[PDB]
């Protein structure tokens, strides 16, 4: 029999240093976790211990920190290289950048395979990509030989900026092919490795016929068996079985996100290929693990240029600014309430926009309190990583209603379109049935002397900032794009929120009923 | 038979300058009112008309705006001479700044009887005040003679700053024996002119035998007989009739409030001093009088000083800041939690101080909007003219729930009590007995990373920032007096206000929900 030892991270978001437990900036060094040194050691000791290991990458190690804002991928094609990455796929923040920000920083500099069975370019892209970007490899592994097919999101043209010369093709659709190539090659072990979500890496285990295991990213699924070492909650046993429509146990993993975890599934193949059995569990990369020195040394020489965005302190929080996805997602959370203000604050500077909604998917970290509080563009830089801007909107009350009838019409899965906040207080019944969930929706007036709160009325019209992705119909809110009366450009994200700030010089946003479920 | 006009004023609060329709700054002069040039210009029309007149003023001629502030009642001196006032009776105001700031810019410089039957001076000050005020005056009108005597609240102690020297009795106890005086000297004809709230007159017109008239203030009642041409809605008729206990129907008047109305009585008495009947109406003070340019070109001479608090610019308003008792005595008014928000803000500067209350009775003016938002020291010095500071204090949650309970005890009286808040959620239902009024009481935590707001727990401790009035027990807030922890002094009240709105540039507090009533 033959033993394969797969290492996988997915979503690592930038998070080249070490971080805290909700993978912010590192302030309490002895408590810290994650971080590529960090990793380094323990993928070092696994292929020390096993003789068939890979270390994989199922996508999103673009956009998350000011490492991303100032290097622009080249610490990701450095670090992946340092840490010999057997294969990456890509994922939808690989194209933030367009093509180009793709194509020059990572594919012609790293030395591992970079792939996507789903992802056709045409017109004149199609001739300089070629080759750049595989739809799969076959790496020799010991004695024996692994496939490995990529795919990514059919959502990236959506939610990234790929740009019109590429085609994203349903992922089984592309696949399938490609896996009965490596079939006829007689590659009897084949790992799926993408970034699509965990739903679709469930389908992709039932349908594509071949496939042995799936490694995914995007959803930032964590999955565990026996008793988790930290904050995150399970959503599945590791690995996850799928029973594929041919009868095979498909392995399906996923660990996390932001470098916290790594990926360890231990499989045991027999001779021609077939999963007998497999294993593991994601590797909590705490502060037990040390960070290894060459790679830390190395991070130190490329953390230099970065210390420039720390050394200026914007203001100073004497509250955690919850910019978590557990809570940003969920429910009302300060770090949306503080964005909504600054948006408000702007541009309130004789003009009348009383209203902000701000998508949670958009709050990309949170940001620590316990650094004497200190704010910096650094700590900015993580929570608005898109250099997006707030823009003015005109919208009919009933496309409003309909916006927050979308914010909870499939709640609970952890989705971006979960809606900060301002001058609205809304309530939601998640009784009721998906489009009828909204039981109130009260709005801050504006024709009136004294601003107070009133029901939203559908033939009013109001006026709303809201992030340009949201005015532009991302994350499915098509109807404030296709329904809205105007809409206007405003100024930068971040530096909205930081002139604001600045300004505020002590900031303390609570939770105060912005949100509310009705039980 | 023999008629006497009688023409009163009450509350003036230094309304000088003519001000807008809710004694605000005048900023649209086409729609302003009252002002002493403007109250001149229709006494002047009344004494050429009519022979038997007097010109009373009820007390409270003292604080209210940058009048008072500059010049210490040296204004009132003046222009109360120059409108030829025949007595004025003391408010609790004319003790703001102690005994000397009555004796030495007004008693020693009115030339015009002040009166008060009920203020007994004792120790050296007894000695100095002698003769400075007077129990009553008979004054000659025509060949007639008038006997006045005044009264003033028995709360001046608990309000102002009379000091130790001067005891107030129970005003109908120190009315009868001068009453009685003067009808031993054989005068039939006698007004009780007094500063103790329309209830206290009602009460004096019963219980004082021998009174005919009773012209009060304090309680700024509006009385009208008939459709009333203001937004002041009328308790009752003009005048009040009380049927004394000794049979006689006893006509009780008062004028409101800022100089906006004369109060006007026309008495008919019978040669025995009887009152056989009584008639008049309070005449708005409004732009279709003009301004007698004599007192107008006097009150321009004395403005110049005045101009030095409105040429700096503290910051700007896009909402009207509703200062007016009918609001910020009733309900949340935005000009509270602006106040609220300041005084957190200026303490928040790694202190945690949540939560915020502030007497209603506390707020003396609105803030217009409409001057392109400019907000002055002189806006400022009318919303806050008692140069008191916001504390620091650490009460219990028992002391809060019941000083809560004590800001709604008699609801609906426009009584200063009724708390603005700030870091805490409440909920009345007024249909409950008083004392069990309060139904929901929340707070924002403090022990706690992010700040939200949870119900209030009776065993557990709370830090509030409020005025040192509330804080020493003012309004019948005994219990924070009495059971209050720790007590620590703050910063000046306006100054607070002055620093937040320089930073914030441009404000728009709104009415929010931090108070509700429940049905
Ligand atoms: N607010 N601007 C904005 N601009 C973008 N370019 C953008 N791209 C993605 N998002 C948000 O991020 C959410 C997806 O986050 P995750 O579930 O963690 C998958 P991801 O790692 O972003 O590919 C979406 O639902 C959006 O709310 C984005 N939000
Ligand atoms: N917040 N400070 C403060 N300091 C003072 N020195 C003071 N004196 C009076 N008040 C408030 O003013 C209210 C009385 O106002 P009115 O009913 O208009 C009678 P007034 O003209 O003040 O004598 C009281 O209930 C208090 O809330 C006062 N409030
Ligand atoms: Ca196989
Ligand atoms: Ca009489
Ligand atoms: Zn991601
Ligand atoms: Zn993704
Ligand atoms: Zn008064
Ligand atoms: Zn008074």
């Amino acid at each position: 029999m033959w033993e394969l030892t797969i290492l996988h991270t997915n979503d690592v978001h930038s998070r080249l240093e070490q971080t805290s437990e909700d993978s912010s900036k590192c302030v309490d060094a002895s408590r810290c976790m994650g971080g590529v040194a960090r990793l380094f050691t323990k993928v070092q000791q696994i292929r020390r211990a096993e003789p068939n290991v890979l270390l994989l990458d199922a996508g999103d190690q673009y956009q998350g920190t000011i490492w991303f804002t100032v290097y622009k991928g080249a610490e990701v094609a450095h670090f992946m290289n340092a840490l010999r990455y057997d294969a990456m796929a890509l994922g939808n923040h690989e194209f933030d950048n367009g093509v180009e920000g793709l194509i020059e920083p990572l594919l012609k500099e790293a030395k591992f395979p970079i792939l996507s069975a789903n992802i056709k370019a045409k017109g004149p892209l199609a001739s300089q990509i070629s080759g750049l970007y595989l739809p799969y490899k076959v790496l020799p592994v010991g004695d024996e030989v692994v496939g490995i097919v990529g795919y990514t999101s059919k959502e990236t043209p959506f939610l990234s900026n790929p740009g019109t010369n590429l085609v994203f093709e349903d992922e089984i659709t592309a696949l399938q092919p490609e896996v009965d190539k490596l079939k006829t090659l007689n590659v009897n072990k084949i790992i799926a490795l993408g970034h699509s979500g965990f739903e679709m890496d469930k389908l992709i285990a039932q349908k594509v016929r071949g496939v042995d295991v799936v490694v995914g990213g995007h959803s930032n699924t964590f999955l565990y068996t026996g008793n988790p070492p930290s904050k995150e909650v399970p959503a599945g046993k590791y690995p996850f079985i799928v029973t594929s429509d041919d009868g095979r146990k498909v392995p399906v993993v996923q660990a996390y996100a932001f470098g916290k975890y790594l990926g360890y599934l231990k499989i045991e193949f027999d001779e021609r290929g077939n999963v007998i059995s497999s294993h593991g569990n994601p590797i909590l990369l705490d502060s037990s693990i040390p960070e290894d020195p060459s790679i830390k040394a190395d991070i130190n020489k490329w953390r230099i240029k970065l210390d420039d965005y720390s050394t200026q302190e914007l203001g100073k929080t004497i509250v955690y600014l919850d910019g978590s996805s557990q809570s940003c997602r969920f429910r009302e959370c300060n770090m949306g309430n503080l964005i909504c203000d600054a948006m408000i604050n702007n541009n309130l500077r004789w003009n009348h926009v009383s209203m902000c909604i701000l998508n949670g998917g958009g709050i990309r970290s949170p940001i620590d309190e316990r650094n004497d509080g200190t704010i910096t563009w650094e700590n900015l830089a993580a929570v608005l990583p898109f250099g997006g801007t707030f823009d003015l909107v005109q919208l009919k009350g009933s496309t409003l209603k309909k916006a927050f009838e979308h914010s909870v019409h499939r709640y609970g899965q952890s989705t971006g379109e979960f809606l900060q906040v301002g001058g609205i207080h809304v309530v939601y019944d998640l009784s009721r049935k998906p489009g009828d969930r909204v039981v109130k929706l009260d709005v801050l007036c504006t024709k009136c002397r004294v601003p107070s709160y009133d029901p939203l009325k559908m033939d009013e019209v109001y006026k709303v900032i809201l992030p340009n992705f949201l005015a532009n119909g991302g994350d499915g809110f098509q109807m404030i794009k296709d329904e809205l009366l105007r809409h206007d450009s405003g100024d930068q994200d971040i530096n909205v929120v930081s002139t604001y700030i600045s300004k505020m010089k002590v900031i303390y946003p609570a939770v105060e009923g912005r949100i509310k479920f009705s039980l």
